[PDB]
C-alpha cells in the first residue's frame, strides 16, 4: 500500500486541478451515429426467444451484462449504440401460438411487451428494442442471401422427408411411429429402435405412422438451400487470425470457436417447411421460409435500420466501429462463424464482431431454472418481492458466471447485501454525506491535504484506473470490487480519523474534521458515477443527495478530480440501502423453491 511520490504528486495535481479537467459535453444525438476519428462502439445482446419469459440467468447473460459495458462506454464519451429486441420466427411460435389460440403475429406481439416491460424495470438502457418481424427484416435477409446466392456460395438440394397428408406437414423423427428394418420391433422412432439399438433414418422405416392423427406418411422430396460453409472457411480463418489474438473475446468463446473449425465447417441449411418466417425469393419456396438461425443474426442489423435510414453507417463500417456482441456460450457458432461467413461471403464490407463477450451459465440454487416446476425467479415475479432493481442487478452482477458456472443463492444475496451495500458503500456514502449536512450546514468544507490525505487520493486513483483497467477489457464483475475497495477504503479513511469527534475540539482538529469530510464527500462523488453502470439508480439518488452537476455525473475521467470544491451546496441525505431481514428471505425462498408448486 506504499506509492511513489511522483505517484503521489501526480494525482494530488489532477485533483487540484478540478472541473475544469472536464471537458463540457456533447449533446445528445438522435440517431447515434459513429463520428469519424472518435472511438464508436457498437453493442448488440443475443436477441431472447419472444415467447419465454426470461429469468434472471437469460437477464445477467446478456441484456445486463451488455447494459453495464454499454454505460459504462458512454462515460467513456464513446459514440454507443446498444441494440438488442425479440427472436420471433420459428415453429416454436407457431406451436405456442397454437396452444394460446393466437394467430403467431398475435403472441409475438403479447409477448415483446412483456421482454420489454422487464427490461424497463431492471433498468436497461436500449438505445433501440426492436422485433425482427419486420418488413426491413426481409428486405436485408434476401439482400445478403442475394449476395451469397450469385458468388456460388448457396447450394440446392433436393431431401426426402416423411409427410404427413391428413395433418399437411412434414414430420420430424419424433413425430413418427413405425417398424424397426432392422429386428422387426413394431414401435420405433423415426430417429432410433430403442430395441436394437440401431439409429436410423425415418424414411428407413417400415409401415411408418404419424403420432398425431396416426395416418401413414408418404416420402416425398422438398427443395432446400444450404450456405456453403467449406468454401468460406478460408476467408472465416483469415479475418479470425487477424482478430482474435489481442481481442478480448472471451476464453470460452475463442475454444469454442476454435473448436468448431477442427472438425471443419458442413453446409448447413437454411430454409425450413414453415409459414412464419422471412420469404425465400426463389422460385418454387413459396412455402418455404428462411431457418431462425441464419436470419437472426440479421436482426441486428434490421433492428438498426428500423432505427436509422443510416444503418449501414454501423453495421458496413468496420474501419470505425468496434463491435461488442453479448450472448449465452450456446449461442456463440452462430455469432463467430454463422454470420461472418455469410457476411464475408457476401462481401459488402461489414462491421463483424470485434469482442465476443460469452457468459457461463446462472444456476438457480442447487439446480436449474424451470418455469414448468415453479423453481427460479423470472423477469416478471422480480417486481413482486419488494426488492428493488438495482439489488438485483448489484448481485446478478456481483456473481456474473465469467470463468466458470455461478449459482443464485437466496442466502448470499442477504450476506452480500448487507456486508457490501450496506455495512461497506452505504456506509461510507452515508457518513460522508451526512457529516457535510450536520457539521457544515450541506456546505462542502474547505480541505487542507496531509501527506496521509495524498496518499488516500492517490491510492484512489490507482483504484480507479485498475476500475477503468478492467471495464475496458470488460471485466464487469472485478470493476464491481474495485468499487467496493475504493469504499473499504473511505470507510478506513474516516474510521481512524473520527472527523465527527474532532469537529466538537480546537481550532486545529476542526479543520482536520472538515478536511477528511470534504475529501469523504468528493470520494462519495466519484463512487456515484463509477456505480453508475451497476446501479444507475442508486448513482442517480447520490447525485441527487449531493447535488453532484450534470457535466460530473456524465463523465468518468481517469483520474479522480474533485467534483465538489468548498463551498458547494448539498442536497438532503438518506440512508442509501434497506438491510434485508431473515424471515423476508425466508419467505422469498420458498416462494420460488418449487416447493409451492402447482
Ligand atoms: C440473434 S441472437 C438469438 C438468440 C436466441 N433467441 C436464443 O435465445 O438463443
Ligand atoms: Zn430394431
Ligand atoms: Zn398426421
Amino acid at each position: 500500500a506504499t506509492l511513489s511520490e511522483e505517484e503521489i504528486a501526480m494525482a494530488v495535481t489532477a485533483w487540484e486541478k478540478g472541473l475544469e479537467s472536464l471537458p463540457p459535453l456533447r449533446p445528445q444525438q438522435n440517431p447515434v451515429l459513429p463520428v469519424a476519428g472518435e472511438r464508436n462502439v457498437l453493442i448488440t445482446s443475443a436477441l431472447p426467444y419472444v415467447n419465454n419469459v426470461p429469468h434472471l440467468g437469460n437477464i445477467i447473460g446478456c441484456v445486463l451484462s451488455a447494459d453495464v459495458f454499454a454505460r459504462y462506454s458512454r462515460l467513456r464519451q464513446w459514440n454507443t449504440l446498444y441494440l438488442c429486441g425479440t427472436d420471433e420466427y420459428g415453429t416454436a411460435t407457431e406451436t405456442k401460438a397454437l396452444e394460446e389460440g393466437l394467430t403467431p403475429q398475435e403472441i409475438c406481439d403479447k409477448y415483446h411487451i412483456i421482454h420489454a416491460d422487464i427490461y424497463r424495470w431492471f433498468n436497461i438502457s436500449f438505445d433501440i428494442f426492436g422485433r425482427t418481424t419486420t418488413p426491413q427484416q426481409t428486405k436485408i435477409t434476401q439482400d445478403i442471401f442475394q449476395q451469397l446466392l450469385k458468388r456460388g456460395f448457396v447450394l440446392q438440394d433436393t431431401v426426402e422427408q416423411l409427410r404427413c397428408e391428413h395433418c399437411a406437414r412434414f414430420l420430424a423423427d419424433r413425430f413418427v411411429e413405425g417398424v424397426c428394418p432392422f429386428c422387426g420391433y413394431e414401435e420405433a422412432r423415426g430417429d432410433q429402435c430403442d430395441k436394437c439399438g440401431k439409429l436410423i433414418n425415418a424414411v428407413e422405416l417400415k409401415k411408418p405412422q404419424c403420432k398425431v392423427c396416426r395416418s401413414c406418411p408418404v416420402v416425398q422430396s422438398s427443395q432446400h438451400l444450404f450456405l456453403d460453409l467449406p468454401k468460406l472457411e478460408k476467408r472465416l480463418e483469415e479475418w479470425l487470425g487477424r482478430t482474435l489474438p489481442g481481442s478480448d473475446w472471451t476464453p470460452n468463446a475463442q475454444f469454442i470457436t476454435r473448436s468448431w473449425l477442427r472438425d471443419g465447417l458442413k453446409p448447413r441449411c437454411i430454409t425450413r417447411d414453415l409459414k412464419w418466417g422471412t420469404p425465400v425469393p426463389l422460385e418454387g419456396f413459396e412455402d418455404k421460409v428462411f431457418y431462425v438461425w441464419f436470419d437472426a443474426t440479421i436482426g441486428y442489423l434490421s433492428i438498426t435500420a428500423n432505427y436509422t435510414d443510416q444503418w449501414e453507417r454501423w453495421w458496413k463500417n468496420p474501419e470505425q466501429v468496434d463491435l461488442y456482441q453479448f450472448m449465452a456460450k450456446d449461442n456463440v457458432p452462430f455469432h463467430s462463424l454463422v454470420f461472418p461467413c455469410s457476411a464475408l461471403g457476401a462481401e459488402d464490407n461489414y462491421t463483424l464482431v470485434s469482442h465476443l463477450i460469452a457468459t457461463e451459465y446462472l444456476n438457480y440454487e442447487d439446480g436449474k431454472f424451470s418455469k414448468s416446476r415453479g423453481v427460479g425467479v423470472f423477469g416478471d415475479m422480480a417486481q413482486d418481492t419488494g426488492i428493488p432493481a438495482d439489488i438485483w442487478r448489484f448481485y446478478l452482477l456481483y456473481i456474473r458466471p465469467e470463468g466458470q458456472d455461478s449459482a443464485f443463492s437466496w442466502t448470499d444475496l442477504l450476506l452480500k447485501n448487507n456486508s457490501e451495500l450496506l455495512n461497506n458503500l452505504g456506509n461510507f456514502i452515508n457518513r460522508a454525506g451526512m457529516f457535510v449536512s450536520k457539521f457544515f450546514g450541506g456546505y462542502v468544507p474547505e480541505m487542507v491535504l496531509t501527506p496521509d490525505d495524498q496518499r488516500l487520493l492517490a491510492h484512489v486513483t490507482l483504484e480507479l484506473q485498475h476500475y477503468h483497467q478492467l471495464l475496458e477489457k470488460v471485466r464487469i464483475r472485478d470493476a464491481l470490487r474495485s468499487i467496493l475497495t475504493i469504499s473499504r477504503h473511505g470507510n478506513q479513511y474516516i474510521q481512524v480519523n473520527e472527523p465527527w469527534k474532532r469537529i466538537k475540539g480546537s481550532e486545529a482538529d476542526r479543520q482536520r474534521a472538515g478536511t477528511v469530510t470534504g475529501l469523504a464527500v468528493n470520494i462519495a462523488a466519484l463512487l456515484s458515477v463509477m456505480l453508475q453502470p451497476y446501479m444507475p439508480t442508486v448513482s442517480a439518488t447520490i447525485q441527487a443527495q449531493l447535488q453532484l452537476p450534470p457535466p460530473a455525473c456524465s463523465i468518468l475521467l481517469t483520474n479522480f478530480l474533485c467534483t465538489l470544491p468548498a463551498g458547494h451546496q448539498i442536497g438532503t441525505v438518506s440512508p442509501l440501502f434497506q438491510k434485508l431481514e431473515n424471515d423476508q428471505i425466508e419467505s422469498l425462498r420458498q416462494r420460488f423453491g418449487g416447493g409451492q408448486a402447482k
